């Protein structure tokens, strides 16, 4: 099906999922000099205090860390969101070089991997319905620079030998997602899409200011893994970014000058 190859990737998506050549499609290129600071912008509230991660998966395009969202325990709120979105998974895209790699771009510059925090609106009472709705999910993105390690990621990193392979899950309880945010909480943001098929046009995009820095050794981990499922021919998981889209009608906002 879809993918990141020369005959699956992003060119190709249009044909099952149409909205790929929509209005309000994610990532961007993020041209500083033209988004607009709005002082009128709430600074961003992450509560994660509570959270309660279950699972990392390998699901043959990336590896997603759950949590458990049937109640408000690791929550977004703030910044441009009205109400509460919770904390459902994280995820990355990354590179084959470490000078590429994130989805969303600065100035036209390309970050080794970018970290992506997917919450959904509580009053959509479930993800399946949220992804329906143009305000349905707030995504959290945080650029990844090859520099020094760090530490909250290490405990990701540990586990991927034991999901290489696509459908490849593990326990993955206690945690905390709060070791993978920068000091600022400054930010840009701007209506969007999801990334993937089914590129649904449902996310608030909310891109941290501040990269974070990881080691190469803890972004060439992130290589090793694997697209195909066991017992097939070796696909490195790389390059599973999809580029920079038209920014058509829309303005990014920045909550910092
Ligand atoms: C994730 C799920 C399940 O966890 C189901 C459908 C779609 C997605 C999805 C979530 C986030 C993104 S992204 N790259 O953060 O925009 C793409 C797909
Ligand atoms: N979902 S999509 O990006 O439009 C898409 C889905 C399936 C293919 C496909 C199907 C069968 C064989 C191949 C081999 O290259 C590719 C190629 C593209
Ligand atoms: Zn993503």
């Amino acid at each position: 099906h879809w993918g990141y190859g020369k005959h699956n990737g992003p060119e190709h998506w249009h044909k099952d999922f149409p909205i790929a050549k929509g209005e309000r499609q994610s990532p961007v290129d993020i041209d500083t000099h033209t988004a607009k600071y709005d002082p009128s912008l709430k600074p961003l509230s992450v509560s994660y205090d509570q959270a309660t991660s279950l699972r990392i998966l390998n699901n043959g395009h990336a590896f997603n860390v759950e949590f458990d969202d049937s109640q408000d325990k690791a929550v977004l709120k703030g910044g441009p969101l009205d109400g509460t979105y919770r904390l459902i998974q994280f995820h990355f895209h990354w590179g084959s070089l470490d000078g590429q790699g994130s989805e969303h771009t600065v100035d036209k510059k390309k970050y080794a991997a970018e970290l992506h925090l997917v919450h959904w609106n509580t009053k959509y009472g479930d993800f399946g319905k949220a992804v329906q709705q143009p305000d349905g999910l707030a995504v959290l993105g945080i650029f990844l620079k090859v520099g020094s390690a760090k530490p909250g990621l290490q405990k990701v990193v540990d586990v991927l030998d034991s999901i290489k392979t696509k459908g490849k899950s593990a326990d993955f309880t206690n945690f905390d997602p709060r070791g993978l945010l920068p000091e600022s909480l400054d930010y840009w943001t701007y209506p969007g899409s999801l990334t993937t098929p089914p590129l649904l046009e449902c996310v608030t995009w909310i891109v941290l200011k501040e990269p974070i820095s990881v080691s190469s050794e803890q972004v060439l981990k992130f290589r090793k893994l694997n697209f195909n499922g066991e017992g097939e021919p070796e696909e490195l998981m790389v390059d599973n970014w999809r580029p920079a889209q038209p920014l058509k009608n829309r303005q990014i906002k920045a909550s910092f000058k």
